[PDB]
């Protein structure tokens, strides 16, 4: 039975050779899984939300790596944790929110360009940019903006011990339970949201409020400045800075981005009863791990599944997974993608790897798959 999940050698490129549309693997620790690798088998597992529970307190609930074995909405408050949070990311609101994400997008290349060629734009763009949105989408003061992207960036950037991250998530965790005090007095914001809610309905802690925005923090940070670094990588290689910067053409570009890096490889599930998926017998207490990116290159839905090609037709990708646990953040995703990637290639049109593709240096199997650094010359 092969290893899941194996280190992608090309971050922008996942581990594929899983046969279709299910297959046999095993888990870091030796524990045996199946891994859902079809685009109709991942969406019929994710929509099947009581056979294939999410219940990360349940003990079958299986660990992808052994840093994640040792926030979340826990099963019986979903339906209305999830309702309360997607409230704050209508249409509209992310509409509203574009001309922000523009003005968040332009300062950090301002940045980018003070420093000059040899740039490492991890550190100064793609990291930065979500996590700044994030604090406009929550209403963090413009003031405090430094100290939560560099404690953010702590969390995220996979350089710091278990021990760095936590302190950064602590802190953090100590501003917001600050903050949230402030909120719901005339704001519009998701903090304010938040805080209309629990004074509407009452039976919401004030703890609770501060752990639903860290899980948008944690949720929205490190997926979105993934596929920006690895989206950038990819459209450096097909030579497609251009289509990225034309206005018509970003959505498309972003989605084929979406489907080809798939950043969030795998989500778990287990088994709550016997079941079948394609013809596979799964025994209740059995892991099940839908691999998002392996559905997103099934032959079927996305014919010449590896070319990079945006005026793709057909199916919508699973990058952010299907019914109910779907990504709520994937419309705010969307346009952080299109402005990003938009105004860096408009600005610097002659952007280059400093470096060979090969030495950009991949993250670990187990996480948020990306690259630790993005060095560029223009
Ligand atoms: C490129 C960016 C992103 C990727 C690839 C991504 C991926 C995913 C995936 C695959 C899921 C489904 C989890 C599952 O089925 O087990 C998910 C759920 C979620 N995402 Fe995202 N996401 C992105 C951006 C964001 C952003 C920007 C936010 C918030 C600001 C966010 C917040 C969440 C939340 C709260 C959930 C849980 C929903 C639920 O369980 O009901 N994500 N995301
Ligand atoms: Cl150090
Ligand atoms: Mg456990
Ligand atoms: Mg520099
Ligand atoms: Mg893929």
């Amino acid at each position: 039975s092969p290893q899941y999940p194996q280190r992608r050698a090309c971050p922008y490129r996942p581990a594929g050779g899983y046969e279709r549309p299910v297959t046999r693997v095993r888990l870091y620790d030796g524990r045996p899984a199946w891994l859902v690798t079809g685009h109709e088998t991942a969406r019929q597992v994710l929509l099947d939300a009581a056979t294939f529970s999410s219940d990360r307190q349940h003990p079958a609930f299986p660990a992808l790596a052994a840093r994640f074995e040792a926030i979340g909405m826990d099963p019986p408050e979903h339906t209305a944790q999830r309702r309360m949070l997607i409230s704050g990311f209508t249409a509209k609101r992310v509409a509203t929110l574009r001309p922000a994400i523009t003005e968040i997008v332009d300062s950090l290349l301002d940045e980018v360009v003070r420093r000059g060629p040899g740039v490492d734009l991890v550190a100064t763009f793609t990291l930065p940019v979500p996590s700044v949105v994030i604090c406009r989408l929550l209403g963090v003061p413009y003031a405090d903006h430094e100290f939560f992207e560099h404690q953010s960036r702590r969390i995220a950037a996979g350089t710091s011990t278990a021990a760095e991250s936590a302190d950064a998530f602590g802190q953090l965790k100590r501003y917001l339970l600050g903050l949230i005090e402030t909120k719901g007095r005339g704001g519009e914001d998701m903090l304010d949201v938040l805080v209309d809610e629990q004074v509407a309905t009452g039976t919401v802690t004030t703890p609770d409020l501060v752990d639903l925005a860290l899980l948008l923090l944690v949720a929205g940070h490190e997926t979105t400045a993934s596929t920006l670094a690895l989206g950038v990588a990819l459209l450096l290689e097909q030579d497609g800075g251009a289509v990225a910067a034309d206005p018509t053409r970003v959505g498309a570009v972003v989605e084929e981005i979406l489907r080809h890096t798939a950043v969030a490889d795998g989500v778990a599930r287990f088994a709550t009863r016997d079941t079948e998926v394609a013809g596979v017998r799964i025994a209740a207490g059995d892991a099940v791990v839908v691999a998002l990116s392996a559905a997103n290159r099934d032959p079927g839905p996305f014919p010449d599944p590896d070319r990079f090609d945006p005026r793709r037709g057909g199916r919508q990708h699973v990058t952010f997974g299907h019914g109910p646990h779907q990504c709520i953040g994937a419309n705010l995703a969307r346009a952080e993608l299109e402005i990003a990637l938009s105004r860096l290639f408009t600005r610097l049109p002659t952007l280059a790897l400093a470096v060979p593709v090969e030495e950009l240096g991949g993250k670990e199997a187990g996480g948020v798959q990306g690259v630790q650094r993005l060095p560029v010359t223009w």
